[PDB]
């Protein structure tokens, strides 16, 4: 169960550590930006001073919560160098690896804590970088949880409008925007929290995992195992996974892609960057190509490797 008053915990523990020096906030200012192409919106974050095993043993007043359930699962930490302020880590109370999947629980877990925190009007994204070409910095298993800016709209949103839960069948596929450069899959979840258990989460992930591991593991056996990386995305409206080829992105941005670049959160260090971006918004979508594998929407799983 998921501790009670979890938001004010975060926000007075955050507050509390950036008044005595517990955390330090990197100065940062976004805005949004518009693909003309793709239609895409994009969330553009600029944190110049940024060009200038942490869960081991972790700050206690960046511990908002020692277990974030009743079961020594999951600690809840403040992130000690945030952008956005009062963003968390939802860490492994025992070592895990990042490389590994996300459990039934971890997937309720997380799902519980968005719904704390988000009042029952600002939006939670909560996500997993797993594995080496994700973004994973670290390899203690840790998922994140951080407020989504106020007016942005990201792509899945308006993919799964309007759309009801569902599972995959041989009918129907995940859902995946045919307009972005890049391999997603998204399933809409259900409105009320009522309708969303555990194991409807866990089907949910399960099946956008088998639709992941494609672009690694090949049944006709003509190729080799690659090694498995991919983006877990998880809000109320939706659950999204992103099979990832590289960590950083090619030649004219180079940015390091994590989680947040697949909604459409973007994090630049430099001001030449920031406004070739500007000029070019439909660079992202290019980016967020080089570090993912190419759209798939409209095929079978199954043909990929044949």
């Amino acid at each position: 169960m998921i501790e009670e008053n979890l938001k004010q915990k975060i926000h007075d523990k955050f507050v509390a550590a950036k008044k005595n020096g517990h955390l330090k906030v990197t100065h940062a200012e976004s805005k949004k930006l518009k693909d003309p192409q793709t239609t895409t919106q994009y969330w553009v974050t600029f944190a110049p001073s940024l060009a200038l095993d942490p869960f081991a043993n972790p700050d206690e007043e960046l511990v908002v919560t020692e277990d974030l359930n009743g079961d020594g699962e999951y600690k809840l930490l403040l992130n000690k160098f945030p952008v956005v302020p009062e963003h968390s880590l939802l860490v492994t109370s025992e070592f895990k690896d990042q490389r590994s999947a996300l459990t039934p629980s971890d997937l309720m877990t997380a799902y519980n804590v968005l719904c704390s925190l988000q009042g029952d009007c600002e939006r939670y994204l909560v996500f997993y970088n797993c594995g080496p070409h994700s973004g994973s910095s670290q390899d203690h298993k840790h998922l994140q949880i951080m407020q989504m800016p106020e007016k942005f709209i990201p792509f899945q949103d308006v993919l799964c409008n309007g759309k009801d839960h569902f599972l995959p069948t041989f009918n129907a596929e995940p859902l995946q925007d045919d307009k972005v450069s890049f391999a997603h899959f998204v399933l809409p979840l259900p409105e009320s929290s009522d309708q969303v258990d555990e194991d409807l989460l866990a089907m949910c992930y399960v099946s956008l995992m088998q639709r992941a591991l494609t672009f690694f593991q090949d049944w006709t056996n003509e190729s080799p195992e690659l090694t498995k990386s991919y983006n877990v995305l998880l809000t109320k409206k939706w659950i999204c996974v992103v099979p990832r080829s590289h960590a950083k992105s090619g030649p004219p941005l180079m940015l390091n892609i994590n989680s947040t670049g697949y909604c459409g959160m973007i994090l630049v260090k430099d001001r030449e960057k920031l406004e070739n971006l500007t000029e070019d918004p439909h660079l992202v979508d290019k980016s967020l190509l080089q570090c993912g594998f190419p759209n798939t929407a409209g095929q079978k799983p199954t043909e990929y490797h044949y």
